């Protein structure tokens, strides 16, 4: 007996099995990260060269380095940014609940990191200048937002070679018992109240909340943020999303704590995913223009 | 250090670096999380509820070191497969060298069979295509393609990892198509014309990435026979069949292999050969009169196997 069933794509059973179902610039390659699990991460180079940490979305369900529009917009940070884009796949819920995503993000790092000192042996594109930024910048669509916060709390000197500067935070999949505004009301297109939850149950460690952290950053088990320095970051949101006043609410905590750097945009009417779905639109040709700056004011 | 024809490039420092037939339904699965391991199940949609379906198991290609149930060519021989045979077909990933050596290929092999089992029994049967099908787990064939071939040749159940009685699930024969199969000294075949796709130098390489560090072509999991390879005399096999093309640089390898169990005692091997065919052909260039012949010699194999 289907125990969920998220969209037909995923069907999550009652003893437990999981059944499943536009221009060119840049090159790309892939390697492993992890032996022990058997991940892979994709690197991306703008060859118009002269990093950026991509985490995937699908509410820790669904994504892979290899989607199109996940691509898509892997290509288009490394062009436009002039960019090294670090797509890696994480495990995926139900089969891998959570910390799996988060754990395996740590493992991206480590490899990152054992890639630097490596005595720079380039090991990716040989014909390539030393660390084009070796200044690291995380970018989380969806889901991947909440493991660029949890990379934050983490890393509040490890892997020294290596200095995250600034996180991007896109739409990120934020939880709570207590609906706010945003979910309550019109559903997405694709996005609905109910699938967020689904979401949820997936991905949470069973019998868990969606107070649980790792979902709620302000959950009563979650811990204080105040105490802990955050690197600076930036949150855009569409303003139709149902996780818009998560964001904000996320967003207005974290700026009204004090010492942590936290910029928040909106852009009006859109719905989640706008960039990397329908890219080359304004709206996503904007969101560039800002993560740039984020960068270059984080240089 | 190595370059397997560009699309894989293994450094010197541990680093790895890489570049509509219808008539059935298909899905996606997990069937070992530790290493993260998906298969994929198809299931015939002529099925109007005629008997209970067989299982065929089906190892893709790639020299151990390529490959994916996902690719195009295989999952489409996987749905001609399930479609001609009117059967279920099991199409696993399996790890890849040079990442990850052998035996980790023949060790997720075991987890797809004990995966199975665990699919025999806790139900599970026709709780993955809802479609009223009965799935005959006494009726079980496996078949491998290239590397998958060399699956298939360990796995032998009792040759493989304790035979673990898998009742209800049983194996019943083997199918070996174009078996990639290793050996220091060469035979006719791999010392004259490389093919289109296969070369001998791109087998050694192929050898090279897969085996562990430092073992030699004559190690058990490339050479089945000899040094440290064992009897296979002693231990009873099941009914096999090899499949090769007459052009392979492995055709004296699987004729040699083939002759070397047929001469033993007791053993049920059979062997074809298609006349100037490269390897994979019957994947390569489907519904072509070899491939369709193929698809109706493992049939017969099976229902005189049934």
């Amino acid at each position: 007996q289907v125990a969920e069933d998220c969209m037909g794509l995923l069907q999550l059973l009652s003893n437990g099995t999981v059944l499943r179902s536009n221009n060119q610039t840049v090159l790309f390659k892939d390697s492993i990260y992890h032996k022990p699990n058997n991940l892979h991460l994709r690197l991306y180079k703008p060859i118009s060269a002269s990093v950026v940490v991509f985490f995937h979305g699908g509410g820790f369900c669904f994504g892979s380095r290899s989607w199109p529009h996940f691509h898509n917009f892997c290509l288009t940070l490394a062009s436009s940014l002039n960019a090294l884009v670090v797509s890696p796949d994480y495990r995926l819920a139900p089969e891998h609940r959570l910390p799996a995503a988060f754990e395996d993000a740590e493992a991206v790092l480590t490899w990152l990191w054992d890639q630097a000192v490596s005595d720079g042996v380039n090991h990716w594109f040989e014909d390539g200048t030393d660390v084009d930024f070796d200044r690291v910048f995380v970018v989380g669509d969806s889901s991947g937002g909440n493991i660029a916060h949890q990379l934050a709390v983490r890393f509040g000197i490890e892997l020294t070679p290596v200095r995250v500067r600034g996180y991007v935070l896109m739409g990120p999949f934020f939880g709570g018992e207590e609906r706010t505004n945003s979910e309550n009301g019109p559903s997405e297109a694709l996005l609905s109240l109910d699938l967020l939850d689904k979401f949820w149950r997936l991905s949470l460690p069973n019998g868990a909340t969606r107070d649980h952290h790792m979902a709620n950053p302000f959950g009563p088990t979650s811990p204080t943020l105040e105490s802990i320095s955050l690197e600076p970051m930036l949150v855009i949101v569409g303003g139709s999303e149902l996780l818009r006043d998560r964001a904000k609410e996320y967003a207005y905590k974290l700026k009204k704590m004090g010492g942590k750097r936290v910029d928040y945009i909106e852009f009006e009417n859109k719905e989640h995913g706008f960039y990397s779905n329908y890219p080359s639109s304004e709206a996503a040709e904007q969101v560039l223009r800002i993560i740039g700056d984020f960068m270059n004011n984080l240089s």
